[PDB]
């Protein structure tokens, strides 16, 4: 199952958390490239809890719980963890192309479709199970391997699904991706995840960030997604001649349904996979 590491071992693994091994960070803490020697030898990612930050043991234990039981091809693999006095660390497989937001903010139309399909399969797997609500579905939580295969990562805010119709919890997440009905009510469902997936799809189609202080991508591009004649106002100009009108229009319409403000109008993620997969043919 999961391997238990010591601080001393992760110090060896990451060249004592050298700044040259820095590969990214978030609200939990910074992440360092590392190498495990003869568990097979491989390049790993080591995430360290920042003890002055806004996160802590709860997010750590959530990832260990969910990633230690969840195994799918579009989900990042958790190799092990460290729990040593006040310190908390997480060890994942190294995703060689990092997180999607750094590539988006150049990416071929076919590559973007492939990323959107892979991320959708990961999310569909969580929803169809013991269903799991991803909650923090955003661009920077999609990681990429050498072939740009997309994998969901960072299950710090992951929650179990509801005879109930919703889950009552704190409003947590990231502006622009968190579902509006969830923000306003504190009621979380799997349909809340579909809104954030729609936002990421919107970002892949337009090259624009969800929020940029016209500041909100969804609100601005919302009325332009249903009409194939208006595609030029939403499609990334760096994507020109790469897509057929039908493929971009169907992707745009899928995005539009996913960012509906009525959660009952959003599609199931498995229907999203079925709409998008043919576009790659
Ligand atoms: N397995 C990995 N392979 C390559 N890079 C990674 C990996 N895990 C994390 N990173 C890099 O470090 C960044 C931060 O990781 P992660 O999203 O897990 O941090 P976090 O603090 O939990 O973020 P949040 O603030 O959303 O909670 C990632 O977006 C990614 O760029
Ligand atoms: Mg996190």
């Amino acid at each position: 199952n999961l391997h238990v590491f010591t601080i001393a071992e992760l110090r060896a693994v990451t060249r004592d958390f050298s700044m040259t091994n820095f590969i990214g960070e978030g609200g939990f803490g910074p992440v360092y490239k590392g190498y495990v020697h003869d568990l097979a030898a491989q390049t790993v990612a080591v995430k360290l809890l920042d003890l002055e930050g806004g996160q802590g043991h709860t997010e750590w234990q959530t990832e260990v719980f969910f990633l230690g039981q969840l195994r799918h091809p579009h989900l990042v693999k958790l190799i092990g963890y460290c729990y040593e006095d006040e310190h908390r660390l997480l060890v994942y497989e190294f995703m060689t192309r990092g997180s999607l937001e750094k590539h988006l903010f150049s990416l071929p139309w076919s590559t973007r479709l492939k990323i959107a399909i892979g991320a959708a399969k990961g999310l569909a797997f969580l929803h169809e199970a013991k269903p799991v609500i991803y909650r923090d579905f955003k661009t920077s939580n999609i990681l990429l391997d050498s072939d740009y295969k997309a994998k969901l990562s960072d299950f710090g805010l992951a929650k179990d699904g509801p005879d109930e119709t919703h889950v009552s919890t704190r409003v947590m997440g990231t502006q622009g991706y968190a579902a509006p009905e969830y923000i306003m009510t504190g009621h979380l469902t799997a349909k809340s995840d579909v809104y954030g997936y729609g936002v990421v799809l919107l970002e892949l189609l337009s090259g624009r960030k969800a929020v940029d202080k016209e500041q909100s991508l969804v609100e601005w591009a919302r009325p332009y997604l249903t009409d194939a004649r208006r595609l030029d106002r939403v499609m990334d100009p760096s994507l020109a001649g790469q897509y057929s009108t039908r493929a971009a229009h169907k992707a745009a319409a899928v995005a539009h349904q996913c960012v509906a403000l009525n959660p009952k109008s959003r599609p199931h993620m498995s229907a999203v996979v079925d709409a998008l997969e043919p576009l790659l043919a």
